[PDB]
């Protein structure tokens, strides 16, 4: 293993990845990161990026991990490896309250659908919406999707269900907001929850990673970190 193990993570996904007011790094993904660094006995430096450079800059070494509510889905695990499952993520759909909108081609047509750039929600908006008709437009970071939805720009908004609800719906910003259908499932698109991404030479990272993460769901310390933020199981079965 390295002395210094550098974790990029796309900071703008709250309650996963977020930043404070002065800038520190916040979020779920952040304890189990420094979690797992510190039974792991390596130093961690977390490294922000935009979501869709986060894998590029795993393959250009630039990074060594990615803990950013990665999905771990077959097209990745062509491309990367997977730490265990840290936590579940079904997507779901957003859009003002009292809206007909579903997710489905009939409801969307026509209507504007952000997405984040990267995200399995592009890759299926991009394959089963936006060759249909429905105006699918990519952002860079979903903080900037949720201000066009509330601006009015967007008509609704496709992303991580835990996401949506705990960084948006709760909070004064989406005060007006709801979820529109239930979450949309499709196991091809939306992966197995998610996890650490490793390069896949990187077999002893992975393992110290994968047994970090099963020391410290052994020992209750998962679940105490995941009440901080949840009154619900995020990890799933
Ligand atoms: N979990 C989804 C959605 C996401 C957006 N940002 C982080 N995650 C993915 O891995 O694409």
């Amino acid at each position: 293993l390295p002395q210094t193990v550098r974790i990029g993570t796309a900071t703008t996904y709250a309650p996963f990845s977020s930043k404070d007011a002065k800038g520190e790094f916040i979020g779920f993904d952040i304890d189990l990161g420094n979690e797992m660094c510190k039974r792991m006995q390596v130093k961690c430096t977390w490294v922000a990026s935009d979501f869709d450079a986060l894998i590029p800059s795993l393959k250009a070494k630039k990074i060594d991990a990615i803990i950013s509510s990665l999905s771990i889905t077959d097209k990745r695990q062509q491309e990367i490896a997977f730490s265990d499952k840290l936590y579940a993520a079904d997507s779901r759909l957003i859009a003002a309250k009292g809206s007909p909108i579903q997710p489905t081609l009939e409801s969307l047509k026509g209507k504007h659908v952000g997405v984040l750039q990267g995200s399995t929600q592009e890759a299926y908006a991009n394959d089963n919406w936006r060759t249909k008709g429905v105006d699918v437009v990519a952002y860079a970071n979903q903080d900037l999707i949720y201000s066009d939805l509330t601006a009015g720009r967007l008509d609704a908004a496709l992303q991580d269900e835990v996401a949506a609800s705990e960084g948006f719906l709760k909070q004064p910003a989406g005060k007006e907001y709801a979820f529109a259908g239930p979450s949309v499932k499709d196991k091809k698109y939306f992966g197995d929850g998610t996890g650490v991404g490793l390069r896949k030479d990187d077999t002893e990272l992975k393992a110290a990673f994968d047994k970090a993460l099963t020391e410290l769901r052994q020992d209750g310390t998962y679940d105490k970190m995941a009440k901080k933020y949840f009154d619900f199981n995020v990890y799933g079965d």
